[PDB]
């Protein structure tokens, strides 16, 4: 696992309000996706249960069709909270980020790597505890 060796409080602070606002829009547009695939999917529900409805219908077997389309769309929900959770995750580490804490996470050390890699330093091994 990884820690943090350092951190800029001051960079942290001054650019705060900035990375505030760009993680709210990303987290927004991952939002509008949401809700914009949920609607066409459901438009979609209705309009092969319709086909249904013109077509033979029997009770039991559009109950499957309508399963299973609830069922996708439950699927595409938690696919998208989880991108939310996680996207919440990296800001609320990166907020709290402070030295001697514990970054297990592969992908979630490198998230702060990419976005805020220049606001701290992190290390592994032996180096690491040599820097602490």
């Amino acid at each position: 696992a990884y820690v943090i060796t350092s951190v800029d409080d001051e960079m942290r602070h001054n650019e705060l309000s900035t990375l505030e606002a760009e993680m709210a829009v990303e987290k927004k547009a991952v939002e509008d996706q949401r809700d914009a695939d949920l609607e066409a999917r459901a438009q979609k529900l209705e309009a092969d249960l319709a086909e249904l409805e013109a077509e033979g219908a029997k009770s039991d077997v559009r109950r499957k069709v309508r399963d299973s389309g609830e069922r996708e769309m439950r699927q595409l929900r938690d696919r998208a909270q989880r991108e939310l959770d996680r996207l919440d995750e990296i800001w609320n580490t990166f907020t709290k980020l402070a030295p001697k804490q514990l970054i297990v996470d592969e992908v979630l050390y490198r998230e702060l790597q990419d976005r805020y890699g220049e606001y701290f330093t992190g290390a592994m091994g032996a180096e690491s505890i040599k820097k602490l």
